[PDB]
């Protein structure tokens, strides 16, 4: 909530309790997991004008895991998400540095709408699908004030040389197009990346260049909400096989998410869902699933500040996934309280 | 403090700044050690007005250690130690999920009341007594409105399976029950969880089964404030024997604490207390205290932002214990910014 | 920003977003580093009117760094940097207790001043130069309210006996005086503290007490700011020697740092600066440099809540450095969001 507007500035300090519970058949071999799963958010969201043509802006968020002891686990799932700031000058376009949203998910985010699961292959730490550390992002709305509704980016990543090969990654290059009206919505983005020598000593994977890709559709008006994404990426996509313990990423990946949703005048949001990412190419096992499911779920708006929901997985991974990928459904149900 | 009503919803973002320091002779053989203890909370409780019979809340708390350096050790001590939502509907009660105070702390709060400890029983992720993880409570005040002074409460612990037996619980459920009138408060509350194969594999402990319970008395009005708690517990209180270096839980315990205290108008809060907790059938050692001392202590306000304050602890723990527990007193003396 | 006046309390919430990258030959062998360097602040600063001769604040101040995957590095670098609590007592002084700075840096806060790297001599957790835990800080502006422009500070250290030598400290008392005038202003602070068994079984160092003092002389008025630092160590700088894998304290230190800066109307605020430590007597090496650079950068400040920069580090440090400290430059460029 602003809590803050004073001179040319406010600043809105945020967050959200999530009571939080996974049910599934015993979680080791499920989608989700089982037991409880609650965390709060915390962050601030401030933007300044500087002038008539210019604003800057800047915003953190935390992530607080709820459901650790307050021993020696007490830090498991902590976490920054976002910390970057910029600023955005008029008719020319927004310029942003930190840890924020990579490229990709410009796409991505047209399916990623369910109340507790979807965005399966938005990872985070992957270069432009999720969050990622050190990218610089320039934004442009509107064509420069010329093309009503037609907007782009284009996003520099920064090599990270992390200790494990899942959150690093080389030097990159990745931008979006999309283009809105009266309602529907098309959109593409694209990008490549350097892989490192700790991500190409691993067994799975093969490649020195990463590249991921997404387009999106989606109708959004009337109280309805469909969606569509279709991507694919070479070298990106971090997969692990539990019975040889391994890991590394998949030199192929297809995916495809669809999401239909309709919202109600007295709160109700029902949606439907479905989901599949398919690996391939992968040495020793060759064409795999790792992302199968239909979903239904719904969330109940009590209003801006209050939320319940249950969201319900129905896994068609089957149960001899080569990698191991879990084949039992899941169930979440939600209590949430934000501001 | 309220930072933020707007709509129908208020924000209360809170801490305290706390500069605090124990002084016992030498730590190691004491009750509360030596040394800095500085430290910070910080957290948020937040309620909506859904409408008139239903409100919506939330609530998150966190603890960062102030006596760390900022090298390695800097996470020493942090930890969330509430975060739930949930919500009140009118007559008919409140229904919250996440990490809370466990029901028998209904009766443990009587007691909980010195400036900087008592409340030994109160121990954190241990089944019902202090705050845990997984907890989903229901509150009635006031029997559903039919009589005035009468609530209860109910409980429902899920199965927290860790990687300590000290940190962890099986499904179980507990209830409080508490009738106040004219300043006089009465409370009983109980519980009961499975233990975990983990808890069962460690030397201290036997069955399959943890129990804690206790009842409360208490005189509150006229500034005068006297209250008293009596608890047992089977295979629920964790202990330590530092000699064999072992660990586990005291198949029984018997626990009594006791507080008187007076609040001047000018602003000082002093207080006395005893506490004894006795281990019973513990394995190769019998019966034996856990805890046992005099506290006298006092805290001044200035006003509801700051305090100073000075507890002492009278050790009657003896000096031939056989888990090792400290025989020194300790002495707190604490400053405290609060908002 | 003040989210908070009522009663008689006042509390300000407040932090920054800083997209901060740095840029070396290759960081290995460099004085800041290379690449994303991303974090943000959060804190709280209070105060409340007890009565008219008497305040009560505290303040607490946290740094998550924004350069961690989400994965299991994601707590690097975080810490509280303060936190403490105090009162202030009209012509009488202040008293607060907690983390905070340590009095010696009331000296070299004169030339803690550039954009990004500067203030090489104030480390943190080592005495009275930086930000420490468990002290006691006593300070009186203007001599009892007798002389304007003459200040003091006494500092009582608690021994924190920690897991590394690098954070310990045995207990010191330290103290600082300044006088202030039509723009000019002199400091002198000294600090002496007993080192712990743990910084003395380290090879580098020798003696069972630490000591550190600096002078300081500023001008800052009419838009310029110039200041000098003069110091000297004993057993108190820690340093490392990373050929044979070593590590402590250098017996003797000297240290110089000099700024210079100007600040233009429209908000550009050029910086010019040098910087020498000298370590001496250093077991199996003699003399050698810890620090040695010319800098220059420049702030440019859109307002008081968004602000852009770069600093230039020249570093002077040569390529045969006995103990492998950094011999080339580094430029850092950043972003801030602050309220
Ligand atoms: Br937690
Ligand atoms: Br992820
Ligand atoms: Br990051
Ligand atoms: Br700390
Ligand atoms: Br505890
Ligand atoms: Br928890
Ligand atoms: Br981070
Ligand atoms: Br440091
Ligand atoms: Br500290």
């Amino acid at each position: 909530a602003e809590i803050y507007n004073k001179d040319g500035n406010k600043v809105d300090l945020y967050g959200k309790a999530v009571g939080l519970h996974y049910f599934s058949k015993g979680g080791e071999n499920s989608y989700g997991g089982n037991g409880d799963m609650t965390y709060a958010r915390l962050g601030f969201k401030g933007e300044t004008q500087i002038n008539s043509d210019l604003t800057g802006y800047g915003q953190w968020e935390y992530n607080f895991q709820g459901n650790n002891s307050e021993g020696a686990d007490a830090q498991t799932g902590n976490k920054t998400r976002l910390a970057f700031a910029g600023l955005k000058y008029a008719d020319v376009g927004s310029f942003d540095y930190g840890r924020n949203y990579g490229v990709v998910y410009d796409a991505l985010g047209y399916t990623d709408m369910l109340p507790e699961f979807g965005g399966d292959t938005a990872y985070s730490d992957d270069f432009f699908v999720g969050r990622v550390g050190g990218v610089a992002t320039y934004r442009n709305s509107n064509f420069f004030g010329l093309v009503d509704g037609l907007n782009f980016a284009v996003q520099y990543l920064g090599k990270n040389e992390r200790d494990t090969a899942r959150r690093s990654n080389g030097d990159g290059v990745g931008g979006s197009i999309s283009y809105e009206y009266e309602g529907f919505g098309i959109v593409g983005a694209y990008g490549a990346a350097d892989r490192t020598n700790l991500q190409e000593a691993q067994p799975l994977g093969n490649g020195k260049k990463a590249e991921q890709w997404a387009t999106g559709l989606k109708y959004d008006a009337n109280n309805i909400y469909l969606a569509a994404n279709y991507g694919e990426t070479r070298n990106a996509t971090p997969i692990t096989n539990k019975f040889t313990n391994t890991s590394g990423f998949a030199n192929k990946t297809q995916d495809v998410l669809l999401v239909a949703q309709y919202q109600f005048d007295f709160g109700l949001r029902p949606s439907i869902a479905y989901t599949k990412s398919k690996a391939k190419d992968v040495e020793g096992i060759g064409d795999v699933d790792l992302v199968n499911y239909f979903e239904v779920g719904a969330t109940y708006y009590f209003n801006k500040n209050m939320s319940t929901y249950v969201d319900y997985i129905i896994n068609q991974i089957d149960s001899d996934n080569k990698l191991g990928v879990g084949s039992d459904d899941t169930v979440a149900v939600g209590i949430v309280y934000q501001f």
